């Protein structure tokens, strides 16, 4: 089967020289091409994108002078507050220091209504989880009007004390942080950094003037997003410094720069029971005067979380191939649309309701010509298929249903048009109850299938089709049938009953071709009893029943 | 070439009114549509998904009362153990404290068999990397039966001492951690948090009852995954609190909630040489009695790593377009399947082996009618192409191969069927060694290509095709040929040898059309010597050799 | 419309038994299949890939003996330097210690030219942001030739002092770090770790010998990437330990192993004003002799950032379906290419310029036969469409344009070939100024549209087509026209003016079919005045004007 391999199939097509259809086709093609190209370029769907891996190294620089009372102290954001310099860092903005605490008995701080109306109110032997002090069951006069429960704990106890207002280290808004960010795209084998040779050092970040300076003033960070540093400093907070890397690693469009943005990460309206702000407690234990003491510091501040995210794209051929394959089927849109137009306007419904109503749609009736040049309807050749023609009608009846002992003459079928004959070929030129022509005869077939041949040439009384001279010229012309037989077999022998059978079949074939036109219908046609029996009379059989119609398949 | 632009191509098609094929087509279309729709909806392939950036802020709350001996102490997880409150946090569950250590000489702890069988066993001047103590070469009687090597180091040395069992801070399983998680999808410009207004505060996380409370009891964290906190507390561990954000940012299906899950991250069965658990050593140096001392604490505990991951989807038109384009080609499945059925059942092999064996497959022989209505086979018109017809055979022979001095009569070729003639058109109606008809003549062509015309009308002896009256009516009927010529050229001049050549060509064309049927074969047909020379005799040439068959292309 | 549902469309095709085209088709199909398969397998486009979530637990092991002067001390990387063991860790490689500092007056260190040329140079009451010391306005003689400004600060002040060279803790290159890495793919529900049972413990990482040992010597880490640990130790740095997980979670191809790589993350050539290296300052405050003192340590070292990244793939049916759908349209490449070849080589331009120039391209002229068997050109049947035939020419003229009072005879039109007549069907066989035949008559139509019928049988003077006997046999043969009418309607009545109209129309139809061939052109043909008026004379009308050509649609 070598020839089976070497076959090539190509579809049969129909050019149409239509201005409208060609214009529509090209418009739709340009539209699809424009959109797919735009999507590819905008979304960079030709690039295989990779996420980055990041390293952050921060350096906070600030000295705050505090007058605590009176002692003038300096708070350097180099050793006092910054042992961690990386993704996240903390800048202290307030503190509550309790110097020289001794484990002894003292009143508890009156926080959130922590007081007593009577001595018996306090519970002996139970330590409050907030004050973290063991109650002795007595109530001390903490203040003149703010007496609180007696407790044995570190004293003077300050647990529950509110953060000082205004914040002690407000000057922290004047501090600066230098962020060094190293990224890599391991798949693309590309690494870069946010500081490059030839960058200003005295610069400070501004979203317009200095959008690439990695030195940030904290107050500016807060102002850029409408946050009040003075208020946030009191209880603390969490702020995000987002670094976005939208990086194009293609040589012809290379661009890998960071974009800095800011976002408050703590909730401003956190409920008082969910620990608003940001703080931590750390203690330093020291023995003074032979008595173990402890210095406790509750520090409030802003934790800055540096969030680095982004992707790096580089041209990938496989991605482009996949995208093109995905978008290729969209170029059949023109075909789909124009074929749908042809099919819709080829209907007989439009000439009856649409065009009469709208006369601007009349010239869209050429779709009927475009649809006959495009489609060839055919029917399933099932055994029950039969075609019927009546000389008193202009069209043909297809009886695909079975005859339940009912004469074929009395069967509705379904009307179909007679095919237009090839004019070029022709340019070279007592009776039964179901019979209206009077020339039909009872069928000799077995009673069960006798109704197939119970057909007449016409539906109303009149002259039989056999009376026409064309019937004799075509169907009963022994000369013409012999010529057709010789055309099929030039050396045919004109002797015996074989020739009489060959001529009878040719007469049937001739009537069916003459009155059904297409071979598709001529194959399943049914001859009337009149024509059938005239043919048989003029081409008899030596002996035996005529088989009648036999299923072609 | 404006008309070239305005062309529209549409494929020629063939409707088939088949219940089976239409049903199959629609079933396959519904199947493909259902699957593509289901995939789109389930996988959300219309959504452009983005990973999140996260910030975590934790607050551990717990006081553990320890009776160390006797002194009753409190271990507050606010200052003693928690200066870091973010992605990861540590809860101490055990400790080994060595108070008031002095750099002097003392025995080494007997850990992992660290002992001596003799004084000379110990190495002088060498410091063990485990005990971290410089050996003096002597062995001290550390214990009555556990003497160990003498060392100069911090003393009393406790290096290698096992973690106390049961864990001192078992009460840490009753501690609670509040996790505040802020996420953002920077591309989608969406941010949310795990705590929202109107949430219960007294709640504690339960996977069913309170699946959204971000307050977790550590013992519950361990119980939920079948881990024993009491055992893990002895040597420590690492536990993961996974926060999954499967977030849909579309308005009509908006859902962005966290799902909390837990996973032990350290290996339970870590080898003793790979440092099982989690611990760290930290020292506090202080001068006591004028002698520099050091307090060493080895802390065992559980490090909790909060792992936040997830994606946020939002409708993207480009993604939907790409998905639809990818899935469009699957709607040709019905076409592929039904065309394959037609092709397979159109074979002549099925009527010979399949249908006789299986009679339920007989009604699938209409595929032969569907395949003749669908396909038009053609052959490459190469110069070696020739077609041959023998009046004693019912079919035709295509000789695509070359004649190597061998008469065309004696060439196998390959059998092809004679086309069915258009019955509608016809309804209007001494000898050489290779000659079996006796009426053929030697070819006058040059010897090299003389074998082309060495053909007879039949393969077996018999009457020549020329003897039929149809040959004279069609081929030798000067009247008919003149009528055909006039049809082609109405004003043709019937004079000179030009008319005699025009008639000879028409006679050849007529024989070829009559005996090959299709113009495709009639073009490459080969006339027998008998017919050829009868035609030439009745349409002679004034002078010169007859050219013979000439390649149409 | 049940039959409307049960329709199946199949395209009409044309097999071609061509070795070249079949070979090209199969080559292109194999090429496309090979590439799509290769892309699928290489890129694993059948796998839905997921990023990992990671946990890292490190254990650094090293003791460095330092001789500070003389006191011999040990620096253990277990308690002195490592409280953090996770994603990032710090190994100290150098330090500057200032023991027993007292807040008093002293000279400032001469760093970066920090000196005075005169006492008045120093500013009173202003504290330098670098030295962090309040100036008293005087200049102390710090050194014999390096006098610096007087300042009140912690003393002896060492701010700005350069890091010692060579680094004190060079022995840190001999330290080892054990990295335990736990990953998970939450979607795939897969977790693994970098240490598995049966792994060597005494091993140390080597890229070839021990590529999976998670124990790393720091000096080896630096040597592997061409970094000098001795130099980096002086000022410090940041090094990355990248752990890549390319993990295949499919059972038949399961592989999930880590690949370790190293990358310096700090910039080697950082500007001196951008704080090169890595360091931090931490202080320990202690009261000595009743005077508050502070010990300051500036530590230089290398921060190691463990960067874990990777994806885990597992077979997904939806991904495979999407990929196949995307790549399906590429299998029409053979069709596109071969159809383009057929179209290009079917042009009449190739036979005139290409083949004469290049004779190796002659056998590609069969594409003209392949293109006539494949395409059926048609024209839009618009009202202005007209076809014209002149008996003195071999081809046909299509006049699609309007006649602006200009005789149709004098219209250029555009030449088209006359269709090849179905030879099988035929094998069964005083004057106006615009008239060249002399037998045409003035048109009786209204003057506005009178020019349509102003056509002659020929373009040059000569005999009229009507003079041919074929005109009388075909067009004026009342017998033949009656036979055609009877063929259409066998029981037609031959009486009245109706028959005379039926015959006149048939004569028009016969001329148009005889001289235009295709019904497409015969429909829009235009008869000459000579033939038209001869037909009308021999088939007159009782009374009334002849309507003339009427638009078929
Ligand atoms: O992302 S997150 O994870 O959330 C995250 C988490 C944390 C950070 N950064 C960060 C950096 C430093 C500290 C820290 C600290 C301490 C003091 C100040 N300022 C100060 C105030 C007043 C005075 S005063 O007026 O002169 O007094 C002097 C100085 C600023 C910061 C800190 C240090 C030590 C400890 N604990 C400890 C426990 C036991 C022992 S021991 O001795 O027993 O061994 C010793 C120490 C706790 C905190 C905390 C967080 C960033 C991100
Ligand atoms: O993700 S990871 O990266 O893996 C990661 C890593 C770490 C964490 N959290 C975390 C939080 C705190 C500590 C820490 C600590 C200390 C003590 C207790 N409890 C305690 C026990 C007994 C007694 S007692 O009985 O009363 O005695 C009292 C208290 C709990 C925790 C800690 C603090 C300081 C140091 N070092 C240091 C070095 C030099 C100097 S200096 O003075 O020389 O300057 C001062 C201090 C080390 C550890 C460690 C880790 C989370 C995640
Ligand atoms: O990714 S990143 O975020 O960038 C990142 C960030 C950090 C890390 N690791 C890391 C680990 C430890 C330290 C640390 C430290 C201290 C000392 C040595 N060696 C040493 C030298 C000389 C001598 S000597 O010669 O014997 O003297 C003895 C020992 C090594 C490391 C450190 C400890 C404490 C503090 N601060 C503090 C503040 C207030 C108070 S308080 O008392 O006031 O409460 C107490 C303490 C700061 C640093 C720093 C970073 C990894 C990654
Ligand atoms: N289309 C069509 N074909 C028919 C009809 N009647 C007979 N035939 C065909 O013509 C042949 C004639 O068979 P027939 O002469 O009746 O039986 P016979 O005596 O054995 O030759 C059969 O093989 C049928 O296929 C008819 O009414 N319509
Ligand atoms: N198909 C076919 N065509 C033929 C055959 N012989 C001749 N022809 C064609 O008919 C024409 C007749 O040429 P011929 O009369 O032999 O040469 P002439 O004397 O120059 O006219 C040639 O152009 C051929 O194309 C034949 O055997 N088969
Ligand atoms: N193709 C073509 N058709 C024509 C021409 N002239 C007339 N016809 C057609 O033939 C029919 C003859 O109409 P005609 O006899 O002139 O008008 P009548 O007197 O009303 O019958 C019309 O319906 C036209 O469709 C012509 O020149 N070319
Ligand atoms: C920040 O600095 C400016 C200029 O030095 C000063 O005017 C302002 O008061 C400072 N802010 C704080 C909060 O100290
Ligand atoms: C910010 O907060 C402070 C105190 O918290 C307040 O005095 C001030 O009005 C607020 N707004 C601005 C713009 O400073
Ligand atoms: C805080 O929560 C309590 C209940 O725990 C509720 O009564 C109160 O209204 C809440 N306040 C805010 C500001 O959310
Ligand atoms: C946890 O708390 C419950 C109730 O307060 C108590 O019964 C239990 O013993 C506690 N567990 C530990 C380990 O202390
Ligand atoms: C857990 O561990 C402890 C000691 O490690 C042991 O007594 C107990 O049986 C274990 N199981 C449970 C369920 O507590
Ligand atoms: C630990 O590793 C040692 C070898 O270093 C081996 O002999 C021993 O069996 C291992 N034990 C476990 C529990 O893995
Ligand atoms: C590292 O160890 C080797 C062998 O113990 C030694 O030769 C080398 O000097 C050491 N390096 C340093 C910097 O101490
Ligand atoms: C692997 O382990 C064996 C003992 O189990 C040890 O002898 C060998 O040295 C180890 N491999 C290396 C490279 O040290
Ligand atoms: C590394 O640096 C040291 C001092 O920084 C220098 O002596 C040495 O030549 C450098 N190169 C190597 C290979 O050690
Ligand atoms: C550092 O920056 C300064 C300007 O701030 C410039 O003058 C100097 O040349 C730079 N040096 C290097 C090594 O980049
Ligand atoms: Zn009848
Ligand atoms: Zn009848
Ligand atoms: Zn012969
Ligand atoms: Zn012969
Ligand atoms: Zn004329
Ligand atoms: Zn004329």
């Amino acid at each position: 089967s070598w020839n089976d391999v070497f076959q090539y199939e190509t579809n049969k097509v129909t050019r149409i020289q239509s201005v409208n259809y060609g214009t529509i086709k090209w418009i739709l093609h340009m539209t699809v091409f424009s959109y797919v190209s735009f999507a590819l370029m905008s979304d960079k769907l030709y690039q295989r994108k990779e996420p980055l891996i990041s390293s952050v190294h921060t350096k906070v620089k600030g000295v705050a002078e505090v007058t605590e009372n009176l002692v003038h102290g300096i708070f350097d954001t180099a050793d006092y507050t910054l042992p961690l310099q990386g993704n996240s860092f903390f800048v202290m903005t307030n503190y509550l220091k309790s110097e020289g605490q001794e484990q002894k008995l003292c009143p508890e701080y009156p926080s959130r209504g922590k007081q007593c109306h009577s001595d018996q109110g306090c519970i002996k032997g139970w330590m409050d989880p907030q004050s973290k002090g063991i109650q002795t069951g007595r109530c001390i006069p903490y203040d003149q009007k703010r007496k609180t429960c007696e407790i044995f704990a570190w004293c003077p106890a300050e647990e529950g004390k509110e953060a000082p207002r205004p914040a002690l280290l407000r000057s922290a808004e004047n501090f600066t942080v230098l962020i060094k960010n190293n990224i890599d795209f391991p798949g693309h084998n590309y690494t870069t950094r946010n500081i490059l040779p030839g960058m200003n050092i005295s610069c400070t970040f501004h979203k317009t003037w200095n959008p690439q300076c990695p030195i940030f003033r904290l107050g500016d960070i807060f102002q850029e997003i409408g946050e009040n540093f003075t208020e946030v400093a009191v209880q603390g907070g969490i702020m995000g410094i987002e670094i976005y890397w939208d990086c194009n690693l293609d040589s012809w469009s290379h661009r890998c720069q960071p974009k800095y943005s800011f976002r408050r990460l703590d909730d401003k309206y956190t409920n008082e029971s969910l620990f608003p702000g940001y703080n931590f407690r750390y203690a330093k234990y020291y023995k003074e005067n032979g008595m173990e003491k402890r210095t406790l510091i509750k520090a409030f501040g802003v934790r800055f979380d540096i969030l680095v995210f982004g992707t790096g794209g580089k041209f990938d051929i496989i991605q482009l191939v996949v995208y093109i394959g995905s978008t290729l089927s969209y170029f059949g849109l023109a075909t789909v649309c124009i074929d749908l137009i042809i099919n819709t306007y080829a209907s007989t419904c439009c000439r009856s309701r649409v065009y009469p109503s709208c006369k601007c749609c009349e010239p869209c009736a050429v779709n009927e010509y475009y649809y006959r040049k495009k489609c060839e309807p055919i029917v399933e050749p099932k055994p029950t298929l039969k075609y019927v023609s009546f000389v008193d009608e202009p069209h043909i009846w297809m009886v695909d249903q079975q005859l339940l002992g009912k004469s074929l003459q009395d069967v509705k079928g379904q009307e179909v048009p007679r095919p237009q004959t090839d004019f070029l070929e022709l340019s070279r030129l007592d009776s039964p109850d179901w019979c209206q022509c009077g020339n039909c005869l009872p069928s000799q077939l077995p009673e069960n299938r006798r109704a197939l041949e119970e057909l007449c040439c016409r539906r109303k009384p009149g002259q039989c089709i056999t009376t026409s001279e064309l019937f004799s010229k075509i169907v009963l012309s022994r000369e013409a049938l012999q010529l057709l037989l010789l055309y099929q077999e030039p050396l045919l022998a004109l002797e015996g009953e074989a020739i009489n059978s060959k001529l009878r079949h040719c007469a049937y074939r001739s009537y069916a071709t003459w009155r059904f036109v297409s071979q598709d219908m001529a194959d399943f046609a049914i001859l009337p009893s009149c024509c059938r029996w005239k043919i048989r009379k003029e081409f008899p059989k030596t002996q035996g029943q005529y088989s009648g119609f036999k299923y072609p398949y």
